[PDB]
C-alpha cells in the first residue's frame, strides 16, 4: 500500500501502539480549543453535513463522527488503524448510532470503502502541522471524495517567524558542557562535547513562549487541502523574507499553524499561535547553529526545506541570511524526536 | 537467528537501541552520582578482582564501567555495546589513551564473538523495578564467556516488596479515569468505556519516591543470584509474599525497589534504591490495586507477584493479594513497559 | 380529609411534629441571632403594621414571633402550632402575663378553626433550600383567614442559584461510593451495586457553607410572592436558568440560598442566607452533578431546576444543566428530604 | 401479624426506610470488629454450617448469608423487610450463589419459609442491646428452627455499672440554662427551664468513655436466645447490687453488651465493652436526676426496668439507693431518642 511503501514498519508499530491508548484520546479531547472548534465548525456549517455522506479519517474514539451525526449526516464512514477502532465501535453502539456510523478498522490507504462521499473530516495535524505525515493520508482519502465535495479542514497555514532567546541558545551549551571535563570520576569526557552539542541542536524544541521574543511578522505557507495532491507534501520548500521589526540577535525560527474550515455558512479557524490560548500542539522552535544580528528594518531571507522520511516525519533544513550584511547560518533538524521543554 | 532476536520484536529492539544511542541519555545516567559513585567504589575497593584480569563489560554505553575496570588494573576489557553509542565509547578510549586495555566490541552480547574467556563480568543490567528492559537475561547469557570460577559485578539482586497506603495517589488515578464516565461530553456518551479506562490507567506502575511511613509492613525480599541463575529463570518469575501488617488501614498497593550487591574479595558494596536511601534515577515503583484492601494490624497479607517476560523487552505483571483472616482480595495487571512518571 | 392529610404521608407527619416537640430544637432556632434578631427588627420597626391589629402566627413553636407581635402592640394574636410545643408556648404566654393578647390554638393550620379574620400573618415557613418541609403551603393555606387588605411577614421569598466548582467536595462523595466497587469485601463481590451507590450518594444535597470564590457566575433569582401565590403553585416549581460564566473550569453543581423580605409600611427588612452574609442555621445548599461540566468564561450554562412536591413533606429535585455552546449536559436527582450535613 | 401488632405504622415506615440506604449498610460493614467477628464465628465453626439449612434474619445486603455460604451451607434463606432486599438479590446473582441463597423480601413475622432450618443467624443488637426490638423478631424466627437448632448469636449479656462524670452531668444544666433568662429579646423564658432539664435527662447518652470513671464491677443480665421467648423481652427487670470500689458521686449507670456465638468447635465473643476496641454501638450512659454519694465499700442497690413500647424501643426506669445512707435517685429515659455525644 501507499502507507507501507512510505513508512518503516518499526515506526508504524510504535505509532499506532501510541494511539491505542485511551489516555492519549483523553489528552486530545480535553483540549477545549481543539474539540470545541471542530464541533463549532461542523454544527454551524450544518448544511454541509445534513443528509450527506461523510468520511472520517483517523477517527480515533469517534468524536468527529458524532459531531457529523449531530449536524445530521445520513451516513458516516469512520476509519481508524489503531486498536482504538474497537472502542469507537463501543461508543457507536452505546450512543445508538449504528444505523448511521460505520467504523472501518484499518489504514485509509488500505481499507475498501464502497461509495464516494460528500465531505471528508479529519484531525491530521501534528507538531509544526506536518509531523506524523497524516496530512498525506488525509489527501490520499480524496480518492473517495466526489468532485464537488469539501474537506474539513479545508486549508492549513504553517507560520514561521524569527525569534530571539539567548537563554534557550545558551542552555544547549550548558548541557553539552557536562562532557567538557578532564576527570569525570577519572575519565576525560571532553572529546564527546562536540557530538553532544550537535545532538541537542538537531532537536526541535516543543514548548510555548512570550510573543515578545518574535522579531518579525510571520511568513505563511498555505496548503489548500481541496487542491493539493499527497505528493505535494513529500517536499515542502518554504521560502521566507522577514522584515525585522526589532534589532537583535536571531537564534532561530518559531513555528505554529492554523487550519480553516471553509463551509457554506461560515469559515471557522483553529489556531495554535502563541498569541492564542495554548493547545496540545504548543509551538515549535528550531535553532540556528549560530545567531544572526539583524537591525530593525533589515531583511532576513532564506528557506525552510522539509523533507519527508520513512519515520512518519520530516528532516528540517533551514538556511537564513541577513541580506544587508551577508551574515549566514543554518541548521538541519530531526522532527521525529523533538525536545519537550515545556 | 539468535537468543536476543528470538525473544524480541524487531520494532521494540529498534526503538530501544535508538534510545540508547543518545548522549543526553548517557549524561542522565552518568549524573546519577549515587549510581556512578557506587559502581566506582565497588570496583576500585575490590581492585584485586580486576588487577591484571580479563574483563567483559555488557552493554557498556559510553564505557564508564570499563574505565573503572581499567583504573583498577584490568589487563584487558572487552566492552560490548549494541547501540551506536559504541562508536562514542571508542572515541573516549582513544582520547584517554586506553587502547591497550579497553576493546569495544560493537553488537549484541548474544551475537558477538570474543577471543577468550573472561575472569569477571561487569554491567548495569537493572531497569525500573529491576527487571524492565530484560537486560538481566543478556547479563546472564554472557556467562557463556565466564571462566568456571569467575565473578560477576553485580553478584546478586534483591527485589523488595511492601504494601503501602496512599489514598491521594489512588484517587489521582481515579480522577483521570472518571473522564470516561461522562454521559454527555459535547453531547456524546463516553460511559461505556469507563471500564476500559480504569483498567488502562491502573496498569501503569507509578514511578516516583515516597515517605517510608506509608509502608504498612516490613518488606519481603526476593533474591536473584547472578552467579547461579540461568537466562531461562527470568522468563517467568513467581514471587510469593506474606506480610505481617504493622498498621491498620487501607492497602492501596505494593511498593517495589531493589538492591544489588557487588560481592568482591576485599569487600561487599551495596547499591540500594530503597526509599530509606538517597534517591537514584530508578526512584521506586508502586503498583496500585483497582480496589484497596483493608487490613488490621496483626493480620497477614498473602499472595503472589507474577512476572511474565514479553517480546517487548519487558514484563507483564500480575499481582494477587488477599488478607488471610478475612479473604478480602485484590488482583491487578500491570504493563511494566509503560510506567507513569509522577 | 384536610388539605394537610391529603398531601402528607402519616408516617412523615408523626415524625415531623415529634421532631419539633423538642425544646432543644427550639433553642437551636432561637440561638440563631441573625434569624431571631432580624425577625424582631422586621416586626418592631414596622410596629404600625401590628399596632391594635389581629395577628395569626403560623407554626409558632415556643411563641417567639407572637411575643414580638405583642411587643409591637398587636390587639390579638392567634398562635397556631401542631406539635406538643403548643403547651410550652401556653406556659410562656402565662409566665409573661400576655394571656389577654396571645391565644395559643393547638393543631394544624389546615384543621383548626379561628375566631375571626386577621390583618396580618407571621411565620417562619422556610426550610433548607427554602422549600423543604412544605411549610410554605401551610403558610399560603392560612390566607383563607387573611382580610383582603392584609399583609404577610415574610412577604416574598427569593431563591438564588449559581454554578460552583469544588473538586474536593466532588471527590469526597465518590470516595464514599468507591466502597461498593470492591470485588472482594471479605470474599464478597460488591461491584454490581456500585451504580446504585453513586446514585444514592449524589442524591444528597450538601448543607454547609463555602467561600464565595467557588461561584463561577452571577446568581439567578427565582421569586415567590406570598401575597399572590396559591398553595397549588408549590406542587410543581420550575426554575429555568441561564448563567453567563465568569470563569473557566469544571462546574460540579449548583449552589442554593434564599432571601425573604418583610415588606412593611415603614420599611422593608431583608433576611438573607447568602454566602456573602453572616452564617445562619440554614447555611447554604449545594447539589452535585454526577459528572462535572467544563465551561470557559463567556460560555452560557442553561437548564432547569425542577422541584416536585412529595408526600414526605419535601420535594424531589431534578436538575438539568447544559453548556449551550457544546451540548455538554449533566443531570441529577436529589432527595431534599435527607441532606448531607457537612459543616 | 406479630410485628404489626407491636409496632406503630409510623415508626415502622421510618425504620425500614432508614435501613434501605446503602450508606447505612456501608456503615455497618466498615465496623471491622463487627463484620470480622461474625465472619470468624461462622467460619471457625464450619461444622455448624457445612451442608446445613440456614435462616438469616434481617440480612440487609446479605453479608452474613455469604459468610454462611463460605462455611459451606447447603441452603440459606435470607429475610429482609426493607428495600435493601432488592440489592441483596443483586449481590447473590452477581456472586453466583442463586442456587444456595434465597432472598425472601418481607418481615420475618409475615413471610413463609418452605422448610425448617438447622441454624438461625442474625445481627439483632441495637444500642444498649435491646433498642429497635429486633431481638423479638430473632426469637420469633425460632418457629422455623429444628429442635436441635442453634442460634448465632447464642446468648447476649447486658452489662451495667455505676459511673462518675461530673462534666457530663453539669453539661445538662449548662444547656438547659439557656431558658433561665428573664429577657431573651424581651421574653422571659425561665418558666421552661425545668422542662428543658427534664428533656435532656430523658435521653440516654451514646458515646464512649475512659474505664476509670467506673465505680464498681459491672452487673450482668443474660438473654439466652435458645431458651428465651418473644414475650420475655416486653418487660426486662434488671436488679443490681453494686459494691463500690471507689468513693465519689455516682451520676448514672453505664451500659454495654457482649454476645457469644456458641458453636461446636469454639465460642466466639463480640464485645462492646469500654475495655474493647470501639464499635458503632459505642456505650450508653443513663444519668441519675440527682447524683448519689457512695464511699468505697458501700452498696448501691436498685432496679433497671425496661418496658417495650410500640416505637420499636424501650422506656427505661432506673431507681437506685445507697444502702448505708438511704439516699435515693431515679430516672425515666426514652431509648428511642438517644443523644449522640461522641466526637
Ligand atoms: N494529534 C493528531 N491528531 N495526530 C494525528 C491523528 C492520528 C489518528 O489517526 C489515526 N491514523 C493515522 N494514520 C492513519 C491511517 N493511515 N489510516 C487510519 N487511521 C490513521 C491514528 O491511529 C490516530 O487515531
Ligand atoms: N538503566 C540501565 N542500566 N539500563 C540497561 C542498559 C543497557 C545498555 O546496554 C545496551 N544493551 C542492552 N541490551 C544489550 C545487548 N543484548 N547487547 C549489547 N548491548 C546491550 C544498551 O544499548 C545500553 O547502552
Ligand atoms: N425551621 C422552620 N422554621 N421550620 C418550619 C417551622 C415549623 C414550625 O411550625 C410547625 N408547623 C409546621 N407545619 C404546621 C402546620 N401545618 N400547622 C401548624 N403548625 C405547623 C412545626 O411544628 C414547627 O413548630
Ligand atoms: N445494627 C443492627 N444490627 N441493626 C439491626 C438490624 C436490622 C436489619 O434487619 C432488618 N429487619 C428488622 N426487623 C426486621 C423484620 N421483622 N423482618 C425482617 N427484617 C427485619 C432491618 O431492615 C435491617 O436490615
Amino acid at each position: 500500500s501507499v502507507f507501507s511503501e512510505r513508512t518503516e514498519e518499526s515506526s508504524a508499530v510504535q505509532y499506532f501502539q501510541f494511539y491505542g491508548y485511551l489516555s492519549q484520546q483523553q489528552n486530545m479531547m480535553q483540549d477545549y480549543v481543539r474539540t470545541g472548534t471542530y464541533q463549532r465548525a461542523i454544527l454551524q456549517n450544518h448544511t454541509d453535513f445534513k443528509d450527506k455522506i461523510v468520511l472520517d479519517v483517523g477517527c480515533g474514539s469517534g468524536i468527529l463522527s458524532f459531531f457529523a451525526a449531530q449536524a445530521g449526516a445520513r451516513k458516516i464512514y469512520a476509519v481508524e488503524a489503531s486498536t482504538m477502532a474497537q472502542h469507537a465501535e463501543v461508543l457507536v453502539k452505546s450512543n445508538n448510532l449504528t444505523d448511521r456510523i460505520v467504523v472501518i478498522p484499518g489504514k485509509v490507504e488500505e481499507v475498501s470503502l464502497p461509495e464516494q462521499v460528500d465531505i471528508i473530516i479529519s484531525e491530521p495535524m501534528g507538531y509544526m502541522l506536518f509531523n506524523e505525515r497524516m496530512l498525506e493520508s488525509y489527501l490520499h482519502a480524496k480518492k473517495y471524495l466526489k468532485p464537488s465535495g469539501n474537506m474539513f479542514p479545508t486549508i492549513g497555514d504553517v507560520h514561521l517567524a524569527p525569534f530571539t532567546d539567548e537563554q534557550l541558545y545558551m542552555e544547549q551549551f550548558t548541557k553539552a558542557n557536562f562532557w567538557y571535563q578532564p576527570s569525570f570520576h577519572g575519565v576525560d569526557l571532553s572529546a564527546l562535547r562536540g557530538a553532544a552539542v550537535d545532538e541537542y541542536f538537531r532537536q526541535p524544541v516543543v514548548d510555548t513562549f512570550d510573543i515578545r521574543i518574535l522579531m518579525a511578522k510571520s511568513v505563511k505557507y498555505t496548503v489548500n487541502f481541496l487542491e493539493a495532491k499527497e505528493g505535494d507534501l513529500h517536499r515542502i520548500e518554504i521560502p521566507f523574507k522577514f522584515h525585522m521589526l526589532h534589532s537583535g540577535l536571531v537564534h532561530g525560527l518559531a513555528f505554529w499553524f492554523d487550519v480553516a474550515f471553509i463551509g457554506s455558512i461560515m469559515t471557522v479557524w483553529l489556531s495554535t499561535a502563541p498569541t492564542e490560548p495554548l493547545t496540545h500542539w504548543y509551538q515549535v522552535r528550531c535553532l540556528f547553529q549560530s545567531p544572526l544580528f539583524a537591525k530593525a528594518g533589515d531583511t532576513l531571507s532564506g528557506t525552510c526545506l522539509l523533507i519527508a522520511n520513512k519515520r512518519q516525519s520530516y528532516d528540517i533544513s533551514i538556511v537564513a541570511q541577513v541580506d544587508q550584511t551577508g551574515s549566514k547560518s543554518s541548521n538541519l533538524l530531526d522532527l521525529k524526536n523533538p525536545f519537550f521543554r515545556y
